[PDB]
């Protein structure tokens, strides 16, 4: 529950809401914001085109993603490539002053997407950034699915080691603990079939990358079967992969209507959550080898995560945006990992069809053109308000989930309760407007830059200082934390 | 065949087109233009979400579409219908500097969208404006359909008579040629189904409207259908009606995709140009039929009027909007009334299909999300170009197609070869963005107010002085003219 105080300009209408009446008046280019305060932000040379957020150190590092569109080739899209596009290098030494210093721009980072991870290991700080439009089939080798891989020993200044190219398309990427492998998933082309896999790449020597190849899931039937995981999250010793499932191979996994779509509604489904002994890469058996340990249906198909909440280990799930009511996380319970289960969700009152509907300026009954020609109300003219990542603070000592809802803004979640999360605070960044990368109405998200603007990147929480790092599309870096009154009432230490 | 000399700003791309090029680097929202120049603009006090140009002698008239939605009640509205929404009443005494002067804001010009047409008549102006969203079903009064009529005899200063509710939503209104009746077209709710009609108020009392009914259309079989004209024409003597047609209650005419899906998917349809014996009206016959002369398959269902080259009687009709190819006026002979015959038709580049794959920036068969997440090309996130009305200089007297098409501007056409109309100039007014009634990303037209601008307007010649009048979105209110050399290539007496 948001106990709305002194420091707090909350939400005008309903839960989750970005009101028309804010737009038009131009109170929604301004922050709104309850439970917390900003302890920083940068606009990165006000660039707009923000994506993900990865970290070492001291440093955040955030992706850039094109207007030319997700899987559109980088060699037809120079107009959509120069700078301020790239991986921008940003330096939180101070989190009151966060300050961009430089750009990645090598053939992974450049555009790079949702495609980017970074990790701090014992001996080895990477980064890796790829190419999230390359490698579709048919284009030549400026096009090709290429990663991007960086020592990041100095944070400020990492150093491409070499250039690695996929044998496919790959979505995202994760480094494991000891920063000597990527993971990166293949959703593309297989999509709703089931027809990708997890590649697994060895960067032991990060100048020359081993590629290990394309794993399927195999199950106690003995079968392998295909899959198209979006993410993977991974567990301290490398033995679990935790995948989030957008089809399977097998069939098993219901598919529905596109996340970027308005009417017909139709729900997105929300896929499957798959747990997967990976102990074989783990101890250098041959022909490895992925094992189904257990599997959540409805678990999310987007990101996957783990947490422990009062002791007892959880994932979070969630699929992606979606048209009105969205899409948003659930709570996992893994204590057994045969078979884990759904125990809670998170929802605001904007995920709820009821709501999506009364808000409408249209009644969808008094729409005489609904079929003929489909024209979404203006209140889909904003930006979906669903999931886009799913974090938490501490996989080890859960308390808060941490949950950008795209034009929803970062929702900050009690889940002491798993069974019953509850929002304790929000922040939604405002607008900007005209931005070289976000700019000239030429979005293909959905979200409108005029008027608002959505969270879609990772979450960091920093346990020493109770920082909160995220990024926002057109508005960018931020390093928020919670009010000092929420936080001691929390549990929280200080 | 356009040429180009001096001081013309020519197109960067295919003929029609709005390249990323001049998007990115903002030549776009500067205007484009050959075979004409600028004569004089005003913006309508920057306001933005302009439709519909009527006029009546040097008055010009330019009404307004609420970003809220076309069929959304104007009650639940009024953040978008607060000034300087209305009909905009605009001095052109001085076409190198026209002025707006006034706003009518009552019930049926607050929110016109395309509803509004005027007549200068023998001692008659008349100017009437309508409720496009209005009387649609399960609403309260507030959001019938009205009709503002006004005495527009000091044009400048157009006073209200009377404000009529039709008994249905009423789609455009055609004032009859005598300034005595309006006819009213209805699509809506039918549409496709062709359950629908033309509805005729007397205006011969401006202060009190008398309405005549609703007609379908009677076929020389004798049975009476419904159909579902968008826009009608009339002939001089009131004694023909020529109606773009969507559908027929018969099932007779195909129906396509929608207008304004980014992406085709199946093809949009042209509908059906029907011409009306509308003798029994005029006449006063008891029980009154308007009765199918003749018919042209896929003349046209958004807009058609009449025009006379070389003293051979034509219609030129049109669809609208539309993803590429988008839609584009066909010239239709009708000689032989009972049977109207397509006899050319006027394509940009635009409008070739393979045209528009060839500029895509992702080919459709590269798309591995092509059904499971559909994304519009980049290609398709500026506007459609596609016919928006399609009038000629000159019903009595016709060498010019003045065509506008939305995004591509509006498009001046050498119609002297009716079986072959070419392009001889064009006007495209740039852009002009973040104004109060098309800004905030609020727009669903399709039309990307912040790097272009889309011509929607009726468009007006002037035979003695030579000047062009059309509205646009954004920038609004424009007068041109043709190159004197332009001219005398045509045909047309110097002035």
């Amino acid at each position: 529950q948001v106990v709305i105080g002194p420091g707090d300009r909350p939400e005008t209408g309903l839960q989750g809401q970005t009101t028309i009446e804010d737009v038009v008046s131009g109170r929604s280019k301004l922050p709104y914001h309850a439970g917390v305060r900003l302890v920083g932000r940068t606009d990165i040379w006000n660039r707009g085109g923000n994506l993900q957020l990865s970290w070492v150190d001291q440093c955040a590092y955030v992706s850039t993603f094109k207007q030319a569109g997700p899987i559109t080739a980088n060699s037809r899209s120079a107009l959509f490539l120069r700078e301020p596009a790239g991986v921008a290098v940003i330096d939180v030494r101070d989190p009151r002053a966060p300050k961009p210093v430089r750009l990645l721009r090598d053939r992974g980072s450049i555009d790079a997407v949702e495609t980017m991870h970074a990790i701090a290991a014992p001996g080895r700080k990477v980064l890796v950034a790829g190419a999230y439009s390359g490698g579709i089939a048919g284009r030549g080798e400026e096009d090709a699915a290429w990663l991007s891989i960086y020592d990041a020993s100095n944070c400020l200044n990492p150093k491409l080691q070499s250039e690695f190219k996929w044998p496919a398309n790959i979505h995202m990427v994760t480094i494991s603990p000891n920063g000597r492998r990527v993971y990166g998933t293949e959703v593309v082309p297989g999509l709703g079939s089931g027809k990708g896999g997890l590649h697994v790449l060895d960067i032991s020597d990060m100048k020359r990358p081993r590629y290990l190849g394309r794993f399927g899931v195999t199950r106690p039937n003995g079968l392998t079967a295909g899959f198209t995981p979006h993410e993977v999250s991974i567990s301290h010793d490398e033995r679990r992969i935790y995948a989030a499932v957008l089809a399977s191979e097998t069939g098993d996994v219901p598919v529905g209507a596109s996340i970027l779509a308005s009417d017909g509604d139709v729900p997105v489904e929300n896929g499957s959550v798959y747990i997967l002994d990976n102990s074989d890469i783990v101890d250098g058996r041959s022909q490895p080898k992925m094992r189904l340990v257990g599997e959540a249906k409805q678990g999310g198909f987007h990101s996957v995560v783990p947490a422990s909440i009062n002791g007892v280990p959880h994932l979070v799930g969630a699929a992606e945006l979606g048209a009105c009511p969205g899409t948003w996380p659930r709570i996992i319970n893994i204590a057994d990992e045969k078979n884990p289960k759904i125990v809670g969700e998170f929802k605001l009152q904007m995920n709820i069809k009821e709501n999506c509907d009364a808000i409408r300026f249209t009644p969808r009954k008094e729409d005489p053109y609904a079929s003929f020609i489909p024209i979404p109300d203006i209140t889909a003219r904003l930006g979906a308000v669903g999931s886009h990542f799913n974090d938490v603070d501490d996989a080890r000592n859960t308390r808060l989930g941490l949950f950008p809802f795209f034009a929803g803004g970062v929702r900050i979640v009690d889940l002491r309760d798993p069974t019953k999360p509850v929002e304790v605070g929000y922040y939604k960044p405002g607008a900007n407007p005209d931005t070289p990368l976000s700019g000239n109405g030429l979005n293909w998200t959905g979200l409108n830059d005029q008027v608002t603007d959505g969270c879609m990147s990772h979450v960091r929480y920093v346990p020493e200082s109770g920082h909160i790092w995220f990024a926002c599309v057109t508005t960018g870096f931020h390093v928020v934390e919670l009010n000092p009154d929420l936080r001691a009432r929390l549990g929280f230490p200080t």
